[PDB]
């Protein structure tokens, strides 16, 4: 059935706000947060940057990815420059020139701080280095992404039970598990790390079409189909043999996985996607659209193991719910998913945008009041989730308005 024409002016409106947010609000704030003494970007930002804060692998790679994609969407010199800044700091400070891969964190001046090799962070490095290669033509960045991929496969893969160990010691010799709560046996595997390895690989495969990436992608899809997302929620924490550990639901990770999973299975089998994939992913999406309805137009942060819900309205969760709802329309052609996206985007514009202090709040109450005691930028919040949501929104909405 044809698209309800009443959605057309709404989508054109949102498209324009996506572009203003990206280029007039998000990027200008981060452009002003580069370290002119040490390079890279400041490690922690609240009311202003703290240049004594350590700089994370994830955050630095997210800024590299963000400014690569922004230069590709609009070739402003400032973006390539910032990308180059994030790249040099990634490859001269966070890079372990002895044992390869990337350190978890370094000091302001780039001295290694946490030397552990987390696959989560090394994944993001691959993701961001592939983006940088595309945007800058830099051949060494792709070689480094390939070296890191090789480590993820050669040292990271559990070849007995499938999937990847969470983390390794500096020399990549000893797997380290993910620490959970006080007193509980730590988890050797997490959905979170597995999802972002998939995310990196889809993009490394898009950039290179190397069949070894596609094969690792296949492996990852089977892990998600069988162990991580068998039913309608993604399990959080798993033993080595994939037994579930702990519990709980991450609403943002659920919605995020549906479209990241879609990207990978589209890269593997093209459009239209397999019916088994549609049938698999649809109830996860339906669960998310009903949770948005129950919770009044925006997404809670998580369901704890004991059933209580963290009702904080967190920036990335909303952002990912936006891309996820657009993706669900393109998959199942049910315009109500667009209603949801529009609803989520309005929530973001109304409450998560900080027009006073810049960028987006980490989180607000279900009513929209900003939560105190969180940073604006740091180890856990960079420029990726929101910039991506704008770039993904712009490309997807355009396709909708030009075709459907």
């Amino acid at each position: 059935m044809p698209l309800p024409t009443t959605l057309r002016p709404t989508l054109r409106q949102i498209r324009s706000e996506l572009a203003a947010q990206l280029f007039d609000h998000i990027l200008p704030f981060w452009l002003g947060q580069q370290d002119p003494i040490h390079g890279g970007f400041y490690g922690s930002i609240t009311t202003g940057p703290d240049p004594t804060a350590p700089k994370g692998l994830v955050m630095t790679a997210r800024h590299l990815w963000t400014f690569s994609q922004a230069f590709l969407s609009r070739p402003n010199p400032a973006y390539l420059e910032a990308a180059g800044n994030a790249y040099r700091f990634l490859t001269h400070a966070l890079y372990d020139a002895t044992h390869r891969g990337f350190f978890w964190s370094v000091h302001p001046d780039g001295t290694p701080l946490s030397r552990v090799k987390k696959l989560y962070g090394n994944a993001f490095a691959v993701y961001a280095l592939a983006a940088y290669h595309t945007a800058s033509g830099d051949r060494e960045a792709l070689t480094l992404a390939w070296e890191t991929f090789d480590l993820l496969e050669d040292r990271g893969r559990d070849r007995r039970h499938g999937g990847y160990y969470e983390a390794f010691t500096e020399d990549w010799s000893t797997p380290l598990p993910e620490p959970l709560g006080e007193g509980e046996t730590p988890a050797p595997k997490t959905m979170n790390t597995h999802l972002h390895i998939l995310e990196a690989y889809s993009t490394l495969f898009r950039t290179t079409k190397e069949p070894r990436v596609r094969e690792a992608m296949e492996h990852l899809i089977l892990i998600f189909r069988t162990h991580i997302a068998p039913s309608s929620h993604l399990g959080l924490y798993f033993a080595e043999d994939w037994a579930p550990m702990g519990g709980g639901i991450s609403f943002g990770h659920d919605i995020e996985a549906t479209w990241l999973l879609t990207e990978s299975v589209e890269l593997l089998y093209g459009d239209p996607l397999p019916e088994w994939f549609l049938s698999w992913i649809r109830p996860v999406m339906e669960e998310t659209a009903r949770a948005l309805d129950t919770h009044g137009g925006s997404l809670p942060n998580e369901q704890r193991e004991d059933g209580s819900v963290d009702r904080a309205r967190v920036w990335w969760v909303q952002a990912e719910a936006f891309v996820g709802f657009l993706n669900a329309y393109s998959l199942f052609e049910e315009p109500r998913y667009l209603d949801h996206a529009c609803t989520v985007w309005r929530f973001i514009m109304d409450h998560l945008v900080d027009r006073e202090g810049g960028e987006w709040f980490w989180a607000v109450t279900p009513e929209g009041s900003p939560l105190a005691g969180y940073e604006k930028g740091g180890m856990w919040k960079a420029s990726y989730h929101n910039s991506r949501a704008c770039l993904e929104g712009m490309r997807r909405i355009d396709t909708i308005l030009e075709e459907e």
